[PDB]
C-alpha cells in the first residue's frame, strides 16, 4: 500500500493504485 512507501513525493494524490505499480510495498 502508500503507508508502507518510503517516498516523499511518490503519489500525486496519494493514490496507492497508482503509486504500488513502482513501489512493492
Ligand atoms: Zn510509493
Amino acid at each position: 500500500a502508500v503507508y508502507y512507501c518510503i517516498l516523499p513525493k511518490c503519489a500525486a494524490a496519494a493514490n496507492v493504485a497508482a503509486h504500488t505499480t513502482h513501489c512493492f510495498k
